[PDB]
RNA sequence: UUGAUGUCACGGAACCUUUGUUGUCUUCGACAUGGGUAA
């Protein structure tokens, strides 16, 4: 009868399944359905959709209990008392028309010959196997005949590779179906009977059901018996009806970040000033859209929120385009690092790497990745790489030998949550710029997760085997590297807790227990194993080293740390641009943002400094095409045919510091204010000289690339390198971020870090000028550059060091000559308990002044006295002229439209051109948006019109824009490029100098004592006059042609910070009184040192002088730098000191008396480009002439209303004959120290 | 819908290769008004 046994096969692991294929095809030929022969199948009811139900094959299930008979049978005895069993009668009729035929071998344990052919009851084996379609049958199917629209959607498809042990890289792959259990439990079917068997023939099926591992190719327990298409149509329209369509890309990624909660909606940025306008939120508005959607009731669940989110990233990224013994050895699997498998799938289509994320958004470990680790880890023990190929017959070497009993189960974590994201990059060796096309991110899992982890080895020897021993002695050391991406670093398990039992050999009694109750392979088995596991783990019988050695680092860091990550800087609760880099651990269902830096970026880092040093035949080395090649670069590192030998870790701080705001603002060179455009800022971790930021982390190496020569020496040489501070960490370098002091080493056993570790007088000046005693000086002045520039030659790239360059370091001092104001722009309550108050910089309680004003006060210097494009500058002003009552404008109407303007006769039609409207719509804009706050008239030639305006008299309109005023040549040059851009860089092409922050060598002074004289470390206030904007229409008179650009701006030093230290105003002696306008800020007494330093790279030997010359200039000469410089704050001169070059990675050299040839020669490159100019190089020396003794300026900014001071200044009002006329504005101001009065 | 006297798929790691890097001194002085005049 049937004996109807429902065995729900209770998964443990996600069971396996295959793609349906139509019946033409089924047959032998068929690759993929021999292939898949052992997996479940998908049976479909009807054929015009992909509705049906999974079947399974009765057939499977007979191959799997004979396997157990024969190995119970090998086991237990041999043969039973009451009937005696055979090896087994296998023989074939056809071979052909077999599909699969038992290409193994069977077991010996009777040499008993084959049982005779005419024969009823003869054997256990036979009879049951048949051969004397009436015990079987059997389909497994799911509970209660479900249906579902497919395979694809009840499940998901996988690719396994095949990778082979010598060189890494995957040869072939397959793709199969997997079905997970956590919603798909149970499968019912039925075994048949003819009554007839006898007692030890069930005995035997229902033991040897127990006795089974794997079925259907998974372990497991054999227990016998809308409203979103809608919402993306939303944000594309308001993206389309406002434009700016470029950032589609950074809102999908932003809007994407957000599914960790809906509490982040709510804390989004918000503008500089607080406010609702953000350049991304507020477009239209969105938030309002986020807000009223994350608080309906149906969107509270967290699963709900994350997938909604998702799901409208996605639509958004898409409209944009014999004894035998057994083993239950078990453990945890701490995670020590990131982790990441291979799921890549087709919907989500915006990150191109999935992690591999159960259906109920949890992790997962697959069999296949542990099946294949522990293959790396034997086959490298035993140093035989087996070659053996798919088919055939199965080699009797040992690794596999070892592994035709070894099982391991899968796990599951805990931590839902999702994943983060990490974002990569290339580099063009040539620009230093990344790539075009080269911006891709992967998708990576959180570390600090714990995996249960369980093995089984079916032995037939005493006691594990000492390979397997010392595999997992590696693996409890933590030599564990598991998961993918290992040359990037993911990927590091150490087992914790381990704790294992011998559990028996092959005898009658445990081992009949240990069948009876199943093992103990489920939940409540593995509680009552563990209850009487020992802890402890057996030692080697023959222990051998593993081939990965640890090495420690600590690098030491003296300046602020910067990693960027824009797709962050769109969700923080402060609105800053860049953001430092944050990484997220697993501390009990918590994310706590943890500081650290990226291993790409270290590798990336590593991998260029080896690369620039080595030179393989003359070449050097970063420009090869390599692909397939024998490069030392390729033989270390790895290539796209060869896996690498170093791995890097990422590397986080000893310390817990915070984040620290600055932010910079650009200077258009010809107004002297602020550019516009954007008020970047960053955000940028702390660091001084007196808490330096401590770096550490540990890489690893494998032990043939130490123990070779020039391996190693190229390792030290890269470190040395590194440790010689010519390859900074972090971003931002070029302003003074990022600076490394040291890098120690230890671990390496001394192999490594054996290889590692009269300043000429400045010359007098020659100008001079002529200050009087009673004459009131203007305080800017304009200098005028030459017609043309040099932007001919083509700018040097960054693969090697080439010959006739140098690099190094210089060192040099700054002391201040007048006061020096740096204000915090932080905090404006500082002094005062409206008002803005402000105090000096401070970064750790130690004053010091940033890089970046350095960085432009000398750039500005460099591109004036050798000429060159003004590199910042806006050519988008439009300037109007409030015109006089000299004018003859005709009345006129705009009403017709087609027909344009008609005539008036009292007080036969003209056309209007496009060009007209302009004009008027931007007449309209400070009209009324004033600071200090249809009949029309218009004109004719003969059919055109000049102007339109409303009223009888306004202010004329401009007809070309600003930037056609000065000659091409003094344009920017976006992208050969001029010899300031050569140094500084741009942004397409690099610098090729870097800055420091500057630090004190004395204590401090202050220009006015504080409040309480308690303490020198704080200062006092000081009242500041009106700082007012500045505005170009002065510098141009009128709308002619012309009038053109004069040049650059500078200001003149003269000595008037006496008059604002105490209550006189600069200009008309009144007290300077209480207003929401006025400033009050802190200040240093002159006097005071500095020291900073300056890097460089690839420098000719004409540069090199130029730079050093329009560093230090000469004696007498001092820039100009500080707040408030019209008023004449803050003087400082730059004292050379040191000047080192290199010649080599070993050798260093102190250059020190070759300046002088840098600085005479840099003048002959003056001469080939420029022969008799002149007066643009003196004018300049004339402007920065510092006041000697007994000539103090008189500096002053005139009124308007010369009845105003009435000591007797001239105010504008009559300032415009006379002394100044409308054509005598440019030359005027072309001479510097001209006498307006 | 499994078709019987033979399935080591417990015969296979989405594995390999790429620095969110570049370019910006928290800087700062001149007017604002539409008519007046006017048949
Ligand atoms: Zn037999
Ligand atoms: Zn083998
Ligand atoms: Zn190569
Ligand atoms: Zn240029």
């Amino acid at each position: 009868m049937t004996t109807t046994m429902k065995i729900s096969i209770e998964f443990l692991e996600p069971f396996r399944m295959t793609k349906w294929q139509e019946s033409t095809r089924r047959n032998k030929n068929n690759k993929e359905f021999v292939r898949g022969q052992a997996f479940a199948r998908w049976h479909r009811n009807k054929k015009d959709n992909t509705k049906g139900r999974p079947y399974i094959t009765g057939t499977l299930l007979r191959s799997a209990v004979i396997r157990s008979a024969e190995n119970l049978l090998t086991l237990s005895d041999g043969k039973i008392s009451e009937k005696t069993c055979c090896p087994g009668k296998f023989d074939t009729e056809d071979k052909d028309r077999l599909l699969q035929l038992r290409q193994r071998s069977t077991l010996r344990w009777t040499d008993k010959n084959p049982c005779p052919d005419n024969a009823e009851t003869y054997c256990p084996f036979c009879e049951l196997l048949g051969r004397s379609f009436r015990i079987h049958f059997g389909n497994l199917s799911l509970p209660g005949k479900p249906d579902f629209d497919g395979p694809k959607a009840i499940g998901s498809q996988r690719v396994l590779n095949r990778v082979d042990f010598k060189s890494g890289k995957a040869h072939d792959f397959f793709k199969a179906y997997e079905v997970d259990h956590t919603r798909f439990p149970r499968f019912e079917g039925e075994i048949t009977i003819d009554n007839k068997v006898s007692a030890e023939a069930r005995k035997l099926l229902c033991d040897s059901l127990k006795f089974t591992d794997r079925l259907c190719g998974a372990l497991c327990v054999i227990r016998f018996d809308n409203l979103a298409e809608k919402t993306a149509e939303q944000i594309i329209s308001i993206l389309d009806d406002n434009k700016k369509t470029e950032y589609t890309r950074l809102l999908a990624d932003a809007i994407r970040s957000l599914r960790r909660s809906s509490k982040l909606v709510a804390g989004l940025p918000k503008d500089h000033d607080g406010k609702d306008d953000h350049y991304l939120w507020d477009i239209g508005t969105i938030r309002q859209i986020l807000t009223t959607s994350a608080d309906t009731k149906e969107l509270k669940n967290a699963g709900k929120w994350r997938e909604f989110c998702e799901k409208l990233g996605e639509a958004l990224y898409l409209k944009s385009k014999s004894v035998l013994k057994e083993t239950v050895v078990c453990g945890e699997l701490v995670a020590k690092t990131p982790f990441f498998f291979g799921a890549i799938d087709e919907d989500a289509k915006q990150t191109a790497l999935q992690v591999l994320l159960t259906p109920d958004n949890k992790y997962r470990l697959p069999r296949s990745a542990v099946r294949g680790i522990l293959r790396r880890d034997l086959q490298t023990y035993f140093d035989s790489p087996c070659n053996a190929e798919l088919g055939g017959r199965p080699c009797m070497c040992k690794t596999c030998r070892i592994m035709r009993g070894i099982t391991v189960m899968d796990a599951r974590s805990e931590y839902n949550a999702p994943p983060e994201i990490r974002h990569r990059t290339r580099i063009n060796p040539f620009t230093g710029t990344v790539a075009e096309g080269a911006l891709f991110n992967m998708e990576v899992a959180p570390e600090g997760i714990v995996f249960p982890f369980q093995l089984r080895y079916r032995g037939s020897e005493d006691g594990l085997p000492d390979a397997l021993k010392t595999v997992l002695k590696w693996w409890a050391e933590g030599q564990a590297f598991m998961s993918g991406a290992a040359s990037t670093g993911k990927g590091r398990f150490r087992m914790e807790n381990a704790k294992y039992e011998t559990l028996d050999l092959s005898d009658e009694n445990q081992r009949n227990d240990y069948l009876k109750n199943w093992g103990w392979r489920d939940e409540k088995g593995l509680e009552e194993l563990k209850k009487r596991l020992n802890s402890g783990l057996p030692e080697p019988g023959n222990y051998r080293d593993p081939k990965w050695h640890e090495i420690n680092v600590s690098i030491e860091m003296a300046s602020p740390f910067i990693n960027g990550d824009p797709i962050r800087a769109a969700v923080d609760k402060r609105g800053t641009a860049v953001v430092t880099f944050v990484k997220y651990k697993a501390e009990g269902e918590e994310a706590k943002p943890v500081c650290a830096y990226k291993a790409e970026s270290f590798r990336g880092v590593i991998r260029s400094a080896v690369a620039r040093i080595h030179m393989e035949d003359g070449v050097p080395l970063t420009e090869l095409t390599h692909s397939d090649c024998e490069c030392l670069l390729c033989q270390i590192f790895g290539s796209e045919y060869e896996a690498g030998k170093i791995r890097f870790e990422d590397l986080v701080f000893e310390s817990d510091p915070e984040p620290v705001t600055f932010d910079h603002v650009a200077i258009d060179r010809f107004t002297g204010g602020a550019a516009d455009k954007k008020k970047f800022d960053d955000s940028p971790l702390p660091g001084s000289p007196a808490r330096p930021l401590m770096l550490k982390g540990s890489f690893w190496i494998r032990r043939d690339v130490l123990e070779d020569e020039e391996y190693c020496k190229a390792l030290g040489k890269a470190l040395a390198d590194v440790n010689n501070g010519l390859y900074p960490l972090g971003g931002k370098s070029a302003i003074g971020y990022g600076q490394v002091k040291s890098l120690g080493i230890k671990g390496d056993d001394k192999r490594i870090s054996r290889l590692m570790n009269a300043v000429p007088e400045k010359p007098k000046t020659d100008a001079e000028v002529r200050i009087e005693a009673e004459k009131v000086y203007y305080p800017h002045y304009f200098v005028e550059p030459h017609k043309k520039v040099e932007r001919e030659e083509k700018p040097c790239g960054h693969q090697k060091f080439h010959e006739g360059r140098l690099t190094g370091k210089i060192r040099c001092k700054l002391i201040t000559k007048t006061p020096l104001i740096v204000p915090d722009t932080s905090n404006d309550d500082f002094f005062r308990p409206y008002h803005k108050s402000y105090a000096f910089f401070r970064l750790h309680k130690q004053i010091m002044i940033p890089g970046s004003e350095l960085r432009g006060m000398v750039s500005s210097v460099y591109e004036t006295v050798t000429n060159s494009c003004f590199r910042i500058f806006d050519e988008t002003k439009r300037l109007s002229w409030r015109m006089d009552a000299d004018q003859d404008f005709l009345p006129g109407r705009v009403t017709a439209d087609g027909k344009h303007i008609q005539k008036f006769s009292e007080t036969e039609e003209y056309e209007i051109p496009e060009k007209a409207r302009i004009k008027y719509k931007e007449l309209l804009r400070v009209y009324n948006n004033n600071p200090q706050a249809d009949l029309v008239y218009f004109k004719h030639n003969e059919k055109y019109v000049e102007d339109i305006v409303p009223v009888r008299i306004s202010r004329t309109v401009d007809d070309r824009m600003i930037g056609k005023r000065m000659s091409a040549d003094l344009r920017p040059c976006h992208g050969g490029l001029c010899p300031a851009c050569r140094l500084f860089g741009t942004g397409s092409y690099k610098g090729r100098v870097r800055f420091g922050f500057a630090s004190l060598e004395n204590d401090p002074e202050w220009l006015i004592p504080g409040k309480n004289p308690g303490d020198p470390f704080h200062g006092g206030p000081v009242m500041l006059s009106l700082l007012e904007r500045p505005r170009p229409t002065w510098s141009i008179p009128g709308s002619d042609n012309k009038f053109k650009v004069p040049g650059r701006k500078f200001y003149v030093h003269h000595h008037a910070w006496k008059t604002i230290k105490d209550g006189n105003h600069p200009t008309t002696g009144k007290a300077i009184e209480q207003s929401p306008n006025n400033r009050t800020v802190e200040a240093l007494a002159g006097g005071n040192s500095f020291s900073f330093e300056i890097a460089f790279e690839n420098l000719k030997e004409w540069e090199l002088g130029l730079l050093i010359h329009s560093l230090q200039l000469e004696k007498g000469l001092a820039h100009k730098l500080g707040m408030a410089k019209s008023m004449g704050f803050g003087s400082v001169e730059i004292d050379v000191e040191s000047v080192r070059l290199r010649k080599d990675w070993k050798q260093w050299r102190n250059g020190n008396s070759e300046i002088p040839n840098w600085l005479g020669k840099g003048f002959a490159k003056l001469k080939e480009w420029f022969r008799d100019e002149l007066d643009f190089i003196e004018n300049l020396k004339k402007l920065l002439w510092f006041p000697e003794g007994d000539q103090a300026p008189r500096v002053c900014y005139p009124m308007l209303r010369k009845k105003d001071d009435p000591n007797g200044n001239s105010g504008y009002e009559e300032l415009k004959d006379g002394e100044f006329k409308k054509e005598d504005r440019q030359k005027k101001l072309t001479t510097p120290w001209t006498p307006w009065a």
